[PDB]
């Protein structure tokens, strides 16, 4: 006779890292060969990038981000997923977002003019869908990128605020904001910013809720022609 | 000279079983017990449920869905289907839809509140991915389980209105219908009830046709958080 | 360990064809049964044709306008653009071009009173809701069509002029100028008549800024008596 047990559905994943720490990591070892190109190149196919990862079955995949090259946790493989990822990992989502915060940091501390090579050359898709373009804050743009919601003290409560923005007109479900409920602004948990700073979170939400800009590129005498 | 003789494929398998007497053996049995826990527990991991018994050789098997525990004839190991089940059985079908007619039942013979505690725990995965949700009506939810075909006076006629509906837009082959028209609707028997309510099959279906509705759980500072 | 590498977005579809060949090999083969009814019922149904293209999965597919009929590469498939249409290929858009060029002609070609029987039947979506009808002057009527841009030599600037023209009020985007700039004025190509037939472009740019005429049709003793 055999006896066998079933039970309930999981809490979907937690925060099982360090987040700070694993931007550090992430910093430190990656960004030293990192540029414009080769960001705008992650966002841009970030939509092919999570396919082609969650079709590979392998744990450690390697992107060729142009000629800048990053080694990835694939968590996005069906089989891979719940699987511990360390607390120093890079995943597609966590990646990302690492590439985001990178970005909000440069964009608060790069000139103006360096500035704008940014503004043309990354497109995000998540944020131009949604309006969304580098005018209206930098700090807003960003934070559509997924893998931002690790950090919400660099943003200000910005990715929580997008989360929020989305389930309340029924574009994304409840669960994904438990994940984004796991996460630290500043070096506070999940529980006390949760009030504290809910006020925080309220015009955060207020900001992103309008906004839009929107931009075009390419060929040389078209530009210049179409102009006048 | 050996002489040897190959015939015509089967014509599936048909009420071996009284269905109402069926339920109630289990009823008596099992529901014991039972609690809104372990009911969910049965339905979830149904699909788990499904393929464990059809990996298991052994013609008895008990589940441990939570606590609870139910002895079911494994029906669904390659061998063991074409034996006969007893009248009085239990099989993975004839389980899922007993736990469906115990909770039609529960449904409409418990306080509102007890069925919200019904209505958040128990999930069925074949309601779920057609749409449905308890909210569209509690009859028309649980005769997407299997096994809800043997009573058809119960939900009044959808367990095979669905049937009918998998069936016209091309999901579920014709022939598990076969099995369905050899159940009853009351006390009524095949050809009788598919005819004389042949207008009630007509309204059922027109009803699932249509309808859904959604629902999401878990965490407790992050649900309040949120929900402003 | 995999490897695998991502981009940058395309440059848009350029020409990848002889326009001037292309609208030859049209008036060769197709023109030869071709009457002012068929024609009408393309543009008419211009908005339809484009989505029926669309739709269909086929990479070669025939129009029926009328008893007339047309072979149409059909680029406008999702996955069929960015496959190279022949240098004598019709697709949607070079076919609308072909039948407004073969007009424009036939407009200063033709008797006037032929011209009115262009002039009623032939109704141009896009030339309409921007104002534009007949009597306006046929080349800038007909270089609303898309397709017109191909071939500028002909209408006199007026495809591109009209694209400056939606450009600049915020209609239509920056980048299907791109294509347009990459095509011939006479002989010449791109980057050459760009500036050296510029004030063509002006002036062709100022006259259709303006313009509109209206018309009406149908029945017969409703006609007569109204007209009165």
């Amino acid at each position: 006779m055999i006896e066998l047990e079933f039970h309930d559905v999981a809490a979907n994943t937690s925060s099982t890292f360090d987040p700070e720490v694993a931007y550090a990591n992430f910093k430190r070892v990656h960004t030293t060969g990192l540029s414009y190109d080769h960001i705008r190149i992650f966002y841009i196919k970030g939509r092919e990038i999570k396919t082609s990862l969650a079709k590979r079955s392998e744990w450690e995949v390697t992107l060729n981000l142009g000629g800048w090259k990053i080694t990835v946790y694939n968590t996005n493989f069906p089989g891979n997923r719940n699987n511990p990822v360390p607390d120093d990992g890079l995943t597609l989502h966590r990646l990302s977002g690492f590439l985001a915060r990178y970005l909000l940091e440069k964009m608060l501390k790069v000139s103006e003019p360096e500035k704008l090579i940014i503004k043309s050359k990354i497109i995000n898709p998540l944020a131009e869908k949604n309006g969304i373009t580098w005018n209206d804050g930098e700090e807003v743009y960003l934070s559509f990128f997924p893998g931002s919601e690790m950090f919400l003290g660099t943003f200000r409560f910005y990715p929580l605020a997008i989360g929020i923005y989305k389930v309340q007109r029924k574009e994304m479900e409840p669960k994904y904001l438990e994940k984004t409920m796991r996460q630290r602004y500043m070096g506070l948990e999940a529980a006390t910013w949760t009030v504290s700073k809910l006020t925080e979170v309220q015009s955060a939400l207020t900001v992103v809720s309008s906004l839009g800009w929107k931009k075009t590129n390419v060929s040389a005498a078209a530009r210049d022609f179409l102009a006048k």
